[PDB]
């Protein structure tokens, strides 16, 4: 929407902070009632420095910006005092990462035990994190930091992308070259070596995604330490097929980490196919936690 340009402004009395959520990586975040927003459970991300509120502004102009049924909802900001508020929609299940490991084979053997996550499960997963991303390619907004650690769960197994490495570091992020934080395992060659992020390099990302999907949400290259992370990918070496991974799907992974950028796969072409496989192995079977 034309609209959605600018940024949506919420009293302060409309504001209900309840309880904390998340450990969290994303600094202090609450989970609120918000009222004369049509209440509704809504979750606040807070933020005290003259350049500091100049890119909080700067952040929620390009947050509105961003609505798709798979980009986690911001709802506006508040401004009035000390801390910024910053309001999002509330997603019960929290983050992709705790919720595939919550429903991995070892968390039903070493539990009420939780249901064990299926291949239609892993694929209604998938086509949606691809849904939000062709999304992300329209607008031309490149993510950088897309792991299932920055997606959130709903309701019927809705699932959404957020953060979009926007503020925050643990072992998932390394200091390339002694001064950046980044995402090394879920980063193509170019970006580990010149810092090129593109909506290729995110592609790569994607492709480690659906690897992180389909182990349960095993961390990529988990038997290597970082300096051998980055010497694999540079080199041309790919992460092992997973137990429950499709043929199809994983070659579909392989077009993901082509090491050059150009070579890979269109980001339409990965969620038609992700979609047709999800239609074709639907959901319909009870989940438990
Ligand atoms: N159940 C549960 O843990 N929910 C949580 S944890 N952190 C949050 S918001 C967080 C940081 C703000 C940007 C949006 C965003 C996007 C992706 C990942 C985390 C975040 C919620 C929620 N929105 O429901």
């Amino acid at each position: 929407g034309a609209m959605d340009t600018f940024v949506q402004h919420i009293k302060r009395h409309n504001i209900v902070l309840k309880r904390e959520l998340g450990e969290g990586a994303f600094g202090k975040v609450f989970l609120a009632e918000c009222y004369n927003l049509c209440k509704i459970l809504v979750a606040v991300k807070t933020l005290a420095s003259d350049n500091a509120r100049k890119d909080f502004h700067r952040e929620a102009e390009l947050l509105t910006n961003l609505q798709h049924e798979h980009i986690v909802k911001f709802y506006g900001v508040c401004v009035e005092g000390d801390p910024l508020i910053m309001v999002f929609e509330y997603m019960k299940h929290g983050d992709l990462n705790k919720f595939l490991r919550a429903h991995g084979p070892d968390a039903v053997l070493m539990a009420n035990p939780p249901t064990e996550l299926t291949q239609s499960q892993m694929l209604h997963i998938a086509q949606q994190i691809a849904a939000g991303m062709v999304y992300l390619a329209s607008q031309h907004f490149v993510h950088r930091d897309l792991a299932t650690r920055n997606c959130l769960v709903g309701e019927n197994l809705l699932v959404k992308i957020g953060d979009f490495g926007m503020s925050r570091y643990s072992t998932d992020y390394y200091r390339v070259g002694g001064h950046t934080m980044l995402p090394i395992r879920w980063m193509p060659p170019e970006s580990i070596m010149y810092r090129k992020f593109t909506t290729e390099s995110d592609v790569w990302s994607l492709g480690v995604v659906l690897w992180e999907i389909f182990t349960y949400g095993k961390q990529p290259w988990y038997q290597l330490s970082n300096n051998e992370v980055i010497e694999c990918i540079t080199q041309g070496r790919v992460l092992q097929r997973p137990r429950t991974c499709p043929q199809e799907v994983y070659e579909l992974m392989l077009g993901c980490w082509q090491r050059e950028p150009h070579m890979r796969k269109n980001i339409k072409g990965i969620h038609t196919l992700l979609q047709n496989l999800a239609k074709a192995s639907p959901v319909y079977l009870d989940i438990l936690g």
